[PDB]
């Protein structure tokens, strides 16, 4: 039987083909996650389908009824096979589903613009004229959720305060907020690297926050998952994860 | 409740022999990265561990012809150690026949070379004989370069195949010695050369990484301790601790 393989709209890992006549199934989809299925599924031989995730998030866990939601959710009911996007690798998603080894590795840090006095985080946790958030119910805002680390510490309480101001549906959201507006952008790092290939405006500020790797999301206890993995470490011993890279972001 | 066999092997500033005036005896004997990574998991997980030398001193590659493996590998394949907590490279041929908690650490193949000469990539070495270069036997770096279909490594790897008792050492310290007192460039993993290059400022890496890898900790295929300690190691990355460590070591 064929994969059900969920995944999230997210340049330029996953995105709608562009073409002249209507496109049908997987062939809806291209990106750097798109290519890796495709290679994925020729060395282990499976066939799959490509479904986005229902409610467009990547997963977290809700405070009060404790429940998951997103692509994370749907492997925990076993809705999909696999989970083939961005997904990183955290602590708290291990806990409840399993991970390939990691296809790409990263980390947060910060999306603003060039030339201003800010360099650090330390420098957005210490004001406030300038304001700053990130993705919700992602593994990003999380980190900052559950840091005990002072700076990061701060930086979550001011967040968290402006829930409805500073937090933001989607990366892309985020950095038009950037674009449009004084407004700093915590986000993961390979996703900056593309933004700003293509906006000579902006800039990683600092360095990286933490250090983390997206891997293929399974149901906890999956076959797939070794096997995934081994093909994974295939794709980048022979160089082709790094041409997808390079292929996706030029 | 049975302590936990942990093989490992001697390697700056991942594990070394604890300098001491007065003799000091069994897991008293070590220090290095590896070693406070093996304390924090076991305050974690809460087990308790005998510390082993890998016997052949080798990380672990297998033969051609017989198919049998060495080093640390063999020591968890043959069920000898409960886990391998060392530099050990997470690759292909050895997650299909050992499991690997997620990495502590990220990398690549590089080049460690002198400073002050136009050489700036491995193609430069690739197409000269004169400068001599090489890499540790049976190591991950050896088994990158004898398995690419890399124009350039294949290449390479049929110049050290060639010459393999002369430019092929046993440790990193031999290839680091070689560099030194020799017109020798040696193939090695980054995070080494980091450590290198900051003790011995002559030296320098030569272009950017070959590959990209990560350093995980080694279980039997099948053992439960796999998930605990991948857990584990996202606790200690996520909470600062990791990257402390590393610049504990790598001052
Ligand atoms: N890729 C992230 C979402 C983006 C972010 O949180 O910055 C995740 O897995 O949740
Ligand atoms: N750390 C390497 C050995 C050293 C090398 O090959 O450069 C391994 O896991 O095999
Ligand atoms: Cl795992």
């Amino acid at each position: 039987r064929s994969l059900i393989v969920t995944t999230i709209l997210e340049e330029p890992y996953v995105l709608f083909k562009k073409s002249d006549k209507p496109l049908y199934g997987n062939d809806r989809f291209e990106g750097y996650c798109i290519d890796l299925l495709r290679e994925l599924s020729t060395i282990l031989g499976f066939t799959y389908e490509i479904r986005l995730v229902e409610d467009g998030k990547y997963g977290a866990q809700d405070d009060v009824n404790g429940q998951w939601n997103g692509m994370v959710r749907e492997l925990i009911d076993h809705k999909a096979d696999l989970a083939v996007a961005p997904l990183a690798i955290t602590y708290v998603r291990e806990k409840v589903i399993d991970f390939s080894k990691p296809f790409m590795t990263l980390g947060i840090s910060i999306l603003y613009r060039k030339g201003t006095p800010i360099d650090s985080a330390d420098d957005l946790a210490k004001q406030t004229k300038i304001e700053y958030g990130a993705v919700e119910d992602g593994a990003t805002m999380t980190f900052f959720k559950k840091s005990k680390i002072s700076t990061y510490d701060k930086m979550w309480a001011f967040m968290s305060s402006r829930r409805q101001s500073v937090l933001v549906k989607s990366n892309e959201e985020g950095i038009q907020r950037v674009l449009t507006s004084d407004y700093a952008f915590l986000m993961e790092s390979t996703t900056i690297e593309f933004v700003t290939q293509r906006n000579c405006n902006l800039t990683q500020i600092g360095g990286l926050i933490d250090s983390k790797g997206y891997g293929v999301g399974t149901p906890m206890g999956s076959p797939y998952r070794k096997k995934i993995t081994i093909a994974i470490l295939q794709l980048q011993e022979e160089g082709k994860l790094h041409m997808m890279k390079e292929k996706w972001w030029r």
